């Protein structure tokens, strides 16, 4: 595929939305290969991660933790414009696990504050993939400061089950799970700092215990609950993309299932079926497809329940519709 | 199906047995869909989890850690009478990962001391599934106090491998693996408590380290050894169902293999074959089918060997039969 | 086979090479079943594992951490002469996860210093498999002192994909991954000891935290980087065997992929494809097949990036050939 051929390809500017929502895209590919264009500005900002007012100096793609989901189709080109404003203090870059060469793009995208860059790569393999910042010598620090996201490379023909039947979701959500390592003082109280770099040494010591102080979805404890609870209706088919750029996770839809789960995140690997709890290793994304059958609230969790309910890794679904007494019924409600 | 059609179905009352054993069942379903009735009384009890006498207040389905294995076939209904006696001190409920709606059943089964409830759900998918107590605001604590078990939903046609060939076991065992988090004093010695609640605060601290003090099969270090060692014979086909409601495990039969392993625990997902070590993520059950070929003693372990041999996650099998020198032989015994 | 048939099989002595290199072998078996003979001498020695002079009393098959890769074909026999020199201080043995009976061989190979032993086993199942020392009552201690390696049991007809098309590698590397648990004094300085057994009690205390001090490839921080980077050329097909005898890992080729990954390490289990990050549970080996498409430096890591970049679990590949701008191009280089 020649430079001339690539330059002749149609282009499409895409407008990214904040997780857990996903920008407008089509499941089945519309026409031949294109160059899909994205722009993200890096925001270094304080985020409050729990109800005790614990802060993290987030290093945030598009200003969010996680960074937003980019959707392309197999054999499209993803062309990202990454911007590091003068109002930042650190060098940043970006590695796409979906990309091939130069460490996933990080070797070609190192930008000081004030600089920008434009990277283009061919999305040759279908699936969900992590992307994350990885500056040489400070890789884990940037990743666990929230500097990671994910992309989805859909097949041209959209999603299919193991045996070739089409799988079409009505809804898609992107859950980015984040392990945070927040230093404490001698009273076991979390510390605050004036600059990202001020926390480095204290944080690194915590990182080395391999024990996160917080494990959260969408940047904070309770982030995807209440006003930000995910929604569905009985009969709706929903795709849940889940990433974790540094640490293992075991997602589980409480009250539901993973009807089809690409646990590895890769669409050419046939999915697992009828899943109670799936497993996504650190440095990967997975995706699960589920048709809701019951109304009510669901909890969506990392099913190490200490991580879910002590450390923060719990989100809700609010589902509307009619209760099914065949699937489940209270024959005798709680009573003496 | 309608309420009338479910009412017309035959009902079978099952007598549960204590782990690692499993109640009488047939592998291939007998007749059409049944309503399968189980009763479990919750017992808040002091249990000893090691040879030193370290004690935990178990919150125990049917009085055991793990709770017993319930066995039904696909499209059967599981009807559970759950009873929380007046002598208990906490509210409990049950979540069936196999079930659909109301958080797996937890939203419909919250019973205080002196209360009972009857939950029915349709067993729509074949596999092994975790069940566990999950009271809102107190979820992980009930689980890591041993309030969990598993069920198996057999395919109506019994087990098959990935290519449609039937797999009939001679015997089945259920290994519930438990992570315990036991408070220590300033000498590093484990603390005892008067009531379940008294332990709460100290325990949650240990829980947050994500580092169990004990990792055990059937409620205690060495519980499945000595005259409680599991047993087999050369040529015998054994299904080992393994569950972990809170934390990852990596089961390994030392001296053997997992000939067919549904690592995800779901029978519609083709099993892995010829396994040395398989992986079960916290909040799931898996199952391994193995035909014994050599006599002698085997250790069945979680293959983090520190967890197996320091923390308690080791069981034995005693196997009768003739040694196969073709498979293995000492050409030269330990000698100068 | 019959007694005479086994006795009549060819015997072939093979010379081992140190990891990450692998001894001469054919992918397609050459002739009928063979008794493949190997010799390993056990070395107990102090090794430095980091840039700060930190020591471990290594317990090392063939004098290396990991022990060397042994390569046979399915239904060959592996015949190991294991030697424990009189200069050593500890009893050792060997467990092959690939073998059937006597705990994988440990029961038949317990050799005191001044002793040797010859074990033969039939390699009945194709795959990569952990081996490790395992003396009753001191199993994890020998393993986390580096006394572990792997073997590869190739299909007689070499490797295939899920469709049965041949996969032939140009090169094979073996990355053995090691969790070390090095004691520290109260100032946080790593302690040193005169003999292996002097470190035992302190080391077990560190092991029980389940938190390694170091996670390394080939026995040391940086052992497979710089001038010891592994090598390839664009268009070369490489198999990467990876083992972890005690603890989970999640291998990732930074800048590349795992085109075919036998994550379970078993060749009769179809490989996953297009992998970003794969998962190998503690107590197993896995294998990844990749065709390099881009020149330059790659980082091969455990993608818990803290383990990779704080704790030592990072390797390099140095790759020759011509850049492919179709796959990846810098449209605009880092600029103000
Ligand atoms: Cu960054
Ligand atoms: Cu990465
Ligand atoms: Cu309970
Ligand atoms: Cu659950
Ligand atoms: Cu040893
Ligand atoms: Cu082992």
């Amino acid at each position: 595929a020649t430079a001339a051929e690539i330059a002749a390809l149609p282009r499409q500017k895409v407008e990214l939305v904040d997780p857990p929502f996903v920008h407008a895209h089509s499941q089945v590919a519309e026409g031949g290969p294109k160059v899909v264009e994205f722009t993200m500005v890096i925001e270094e900002k304080k985020i409050v991660i729990d109800d005790a007012g614990t802060e993290v100096h987030a290093l945030a793609f598009n200003g969010t933790v996680p960074g937003p989901l980019m959707v392309v189709h197999q054999d499209d080109y993803l062309e990202l414009t990454l911007i590091n404003p003068e109002t930042n203090t650190l060098m940043h870059n970006i590695d796409f696990h979906a990309a091939t060469g130069a460490l996933g793009g990080g070797g070609l995208t190192e930008i000081n504050p004030g600089e920008k860059t434009i990277l283009r790569f061919k999305a040759t393999k279908p699936g969900v993939f992590v992307y994350h910042c990885a500056p040489p010598g400070m890789v884990p620090w940037h990743v666990v400061s929230g500097m990671n996201g994910a992309i989805m490379v859909l097949p041209r023909e959209g999603l299919h089950d193991g045996k070739g039947k089409a799988l079409t979701y009505d809804k898609i959500y992107y859950v980015g799970e984040q392990d945070f390592y927040v230093p404490r003082d001698e009273n076991g109280k979390y510390k605050k700092y004036e600059a990202p770099g001020d926390a480095y040494e204290d944080t690194v010591k915590v990182m080395r215990t391999l024990t996160p102080t917080h494990v959260v979805f969408n940047g904070a404890v309770g982030a995807l609950t209440g006003d930000k609870a995910m929604t569905a209706a009985v009969g709706e088919k929903v795709l849940i993309v889940h990433s974790q750029a540094n640490r293992d996770t075991r997602p589980h839809l409480i009250g539901g299932h993973g009807d089809y789960v690409w646990a590895t995140g890769k669409f050419n690997t046939p999915p697992d079926v009828d899943q109670e709890t799936w497993f996504i290793p650190g440095g990967a994304a997975g995706a699960a497809f589920y048709t809701f059958q019951q109304p009510g609230i669901y909890a969506y969790v990392n099913h190490n329940l200490i991580e879910a309910f002590e450390l923060g890794a719990a989100a809700h679904f609010k589902v509307t519709g009619e209760w099914n007494d065949d699937l489940m019924t209270s024959v005798l409600a709680p009573s003496g």
